[PDB]
DNA sequence: AGGCTGGCAGCAGAATAACCGGTGGCAGCAGCTGACCACAACCGATTTTCTGACC
């Protein structure tokens, strides 16, 4: 079916929870071409997923952050 | 004098209406819990790593 075209499970699944701001960036933008962004993002927002890339967007424990804040002192 | 030998005959089996007492089960439910999620916050370093000034 359309399973190998689905960009979620094409490669290694441990990529999409890597705890670097730059590592998961290609994981987030790899769901640009995903055919099911609407329903996946809708399910992720309704069930309140606390981790990882969902619907081509990252998640905190309840909501969506724009980009994950890096380790260290943030920029003034 | 009967007996035990002989067929002869006959048969089983197989195939193709109430009471009373008591006693234990049981289900329903307030009412101690008491362990348990469970959010939800709040801190305890921890490490990085800028940020800010020092001379
Ligand atoms: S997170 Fe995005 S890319 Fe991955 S399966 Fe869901 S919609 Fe597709």
């Amino acid at each position: 079916q359309r399973l190998p075209v689905l960009p979620c499970h094409v490669g290694d699944p441990d990529l999409w929870f890597a705890d670097t701001p730059a590592g998961l960036e290609v994981a987030k933008t790899l769901c640009v071409s995903c055919p099911i962004r609407r329903q996946c993002l809708a399910a992720a927002l309704q069930r309140a997923e606390p981790w990882g890339v969902w619907g081509g967007e990252i998640f905190d424990q309840g909501s969506i952050v724009s980009h994950k804040r890096p380790r260290g002192r943030p920029r003034k």
